[PDB]
Parts: C-alpha cells; sequence; structure tokens
C-alpha cells in the first residue's frame, strides 16, 4: 500500500511531478496525489516539517534542481514507515 518512484519516469521533474512525501512520526504515505510537486518541494516541505521525500526520491529530488541541497537532509537516506496492509 505505497506510491513508490519504481515505475515513474523520472524525467517528468520539470517542475511538475508529484513527488510522494512520508511522515517522520507516523509514516503517513502520500505518492503524488495529495504529495508536493517538484517546483515547490520546497514550499512544501518548509511548509511540513514532519514530512520528508521518499528513499527514491531522494535521490531524484535531489537532482531536481528545485530542492536545496541544505534540504536534502529530508530527503530520506533509505528506509521508511508505511504499513497498512501486511501484519
Amino acid at each position: 500500500g505505497s506510491r513508490n518512484p519504481n515505475k515513474l519516469d523520472i524525467n517528468t521533474l520539470t517542475g511538475e511531478e508529484r513527488v510522494p512525501v512520508v511522515n517522520k512520526r507516523n509514516g503517513k504515505k502520500m505518492g503524488g496525489a495529495m504529495a508536493p510537486p517538484m517546483k515547490d518541494l520546497p514550499r512544501w516541505l518548509e511548509e511540513n516539517p514532519e514530512f520528508a521525500v521518499a528513499p527514491d526520491w531522494t535521490d531524484i529530488v535531489k537532482q531536481s534542481g528545485f530542492v536545496p541541497e541544505s534540504m536534502f537532509d529530508r530527503l530520506l537516506t533509505g528506509p521508511v514507515v508505511r504499513g497498512e496492509g501486511a501484519s
């Protein structure tokens, strides 16, 4: 029950892509629907201190050019919490 970029053409990061964000505390994960847009990630992030960007989006967003390297700290390193349907 998640939305990974394993099948999302990373070329659409021209500012329109919907970068998925995962909450650090509760693990709230949001693919692109409710997630922030590449060209606004820095705004949405600054607005959501409890949220971060998905692991594969840490690298993608990193290259995004829209997010500042100083914000890469919230881009995650790899692991994230997302269940709903497992145990």
